[PDB]
């Protein structure tokens, strides 16, 4: 699809069998989602945003559907103001920015 | 252009007569620039993201050149870790996400 930016670019995602809303975020290196349970082991990561740094849980090789497109990759879990789909998974679904 | 997202979508901007590098951020409602002086009146604002909130100065009707495209709108100025072009100006240069 072609998504204009007059509103937040919110899409439905599916992760763990659960549907959630997430923001397509070209300004995010990584994908970050609100607290939820994911399978497997996790590793620590610190990420930065506009207000400073937070600790998150890094889960690798997680199956996630984004706007009906399948991705398998790293998902960070932690106290984020919004579920965000970052460039690691935007590249998997072939997204580009155009103007 | 068409910008792929293998790397951060960084562009050159001109604001207040200054050249800066900035990130095209579809996950940002607002445009936020590192500390600088801008003309006219401003008002205080709090903006949030990962890590919490920062206090910024809100200037309205500011013109910015983004990768050669002029746009006008509100620019926020404050202690942001990165210069960010948000949706309020991305819309004006006709930026879309496509996949
Ligand atoms: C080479 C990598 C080294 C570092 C490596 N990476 C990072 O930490 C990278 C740089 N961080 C980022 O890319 C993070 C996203 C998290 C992540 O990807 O991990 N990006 C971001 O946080 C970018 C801006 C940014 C970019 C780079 C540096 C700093 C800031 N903004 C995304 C963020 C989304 C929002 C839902 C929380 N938007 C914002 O922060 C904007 N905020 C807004 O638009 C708000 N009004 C809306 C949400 C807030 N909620 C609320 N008020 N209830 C703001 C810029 C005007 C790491 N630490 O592992
Ligand atoms: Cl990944
Ligand atoms: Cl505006
Ligand atoms: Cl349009
Ligand atoms: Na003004």
């Amino acid at each position: 699809p072609q998504i204009t930016l007059w509103k937040r670019p919110l899409v439905t995602i599916k992760i763990g069998g659960q549907l959630k809303e997430a923001l397509l975020d070209t300004g995010a290196d990584d994908t970050v989602i609100e607290e939820m349970s994911l399978p497997g082991r996790w590793k620590p990561k610190m990420i930065g945003g506009i207000g400073g740094f937070i600790k998150v849980r890094q889960y690798d090789q997680i199956i996630i559907e984004i706007a009906g497109h399948k991705a398998i990759g790293t998902v960070l879990v932690g106290p984020t103001p919004a579920n965000i789909i970052g460039r690691n998974l935007l590249t998997q679904i072939g997204a580009t920015l155009n103007f």
